């Protein structure tokens, strides 16, 4: 649950990874896959990444990384209306890319470093917190529908 200003500052934020978006997919994959080198395990067409020099290399990262921010974007931009937008990405992220909810954890935390990576000194208290809030509300609805599903 985030009030109209905490939305506000989601968005603003989401207009710095919008100017953006393949870099800021990039990095944030980069950052998932070096952090938690079990999720790459989850990618068939990324685990032949041996090394971050051949993931900053990777086309095909880079293309992975706008899919999943413009999904995710799409997602924010409902502010918190996102059952229809949700329900998808939850079901295939559960029953076939098997993605335990930890991974989602990870790879929001990742979305708040790049942030700061990326934007340093621009990213204030402020919009970390209704960043994350957003993110939280994101894991907990994909967090449910796990639950209804049974998946750990
Ligand atoms: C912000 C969180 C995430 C978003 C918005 C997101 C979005 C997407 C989208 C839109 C797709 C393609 C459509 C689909 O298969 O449903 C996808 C595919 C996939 N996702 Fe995610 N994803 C997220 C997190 C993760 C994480 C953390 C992992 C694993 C650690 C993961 C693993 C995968 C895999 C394996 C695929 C299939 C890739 C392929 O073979 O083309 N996703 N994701």
């Amino acid at each position: 649950g985030l009030s109209d200003g905490e939305w506000q500052q989601v968005l603003n934020v989401w207009g710095k990874v919008e100017a953006d978006i393949a870099g800021h997919g990039q990095e944030v994959l980069i950052r998932l896959f070096t952090g938690h080198p079990e999720t790459l395990e989850k990618f068939d067409k990324f685990k032949h990444l041996k090394t971050e020099a051949e993931m900053k290399a990777s086309e095909d990262l880079k293309k992975h990384g706008t899919v999943v921010l413009t999904a995710l974007g799409g997602i924010l931009k409902k502010k918190g209306h996102h059952e229809a937008e949700l329900k998808p990405l939850a079901q295939s992220h559960a029953t076939k890319h098997k993605i335990p909810i930890k991974y989602l954890e990870f790879i929001s935390d990742a979305i708040i470093h790049v942030l700061h990576s990326k934007h340093p000194g621009d990213f204030g208290a402020d919009a970390q917190g209704a960043m994350t809030k957003a993110l939280e509300l994101f894991r907990n609805d994909i967090a449910a529908k796990y639950k209804e599903l049974g998946f750990q």
